[PDB]
């Protein structure tokens, strides 16, 4: 749980876990996602009822569920949880699609 290295291919689906939330239900949680070259980093939540079809939809287990992660979706994954102690949990998941934009950042 730190920094996964996840494979996808454009126009698959993909998901990702938060190492914090198990099977439990849709608690209070944050979720990132960045991707792109800098301004297409994007916040998801644990409401992606509806635009799931534009772009992901979180899990009530805390996890991430996308239709078809796309070239400009490439990137870096991040997730936040919350424990019943106080303490946060962080989760860090890196994901790689089919084509590449060849130059870093």
């Amino acid at each position: 749980g730190s920094a996964q290295n996840i494979t996808a291919r454009i126009g698959e689906p993909l998901v990702l876990k938060c190492k914090g939330a198990p099977k439990k239900p849709p608690q209070r949680l944050e979720w990132k996602l960045n991707t792109g070259r800098t301004e297409a980093w994007k916040v998801l939540s644990p409401q992606g009822g509806g635009p799931w079809d534009s772009v992901a939809r979180v899990l009530p287990n805390g996890s991430l569920f996308l239709p078809a992660v796309g070239i400009q979706d490439e990137g870096i994954f991040r997730c936040q949880a919350m424990n019943r102690n106080g303490k946060e949990t962080k989760s860090n998941y890196r994901v790689r699609v089919y084509q590449i934009p060849g130059k870093p950042e």
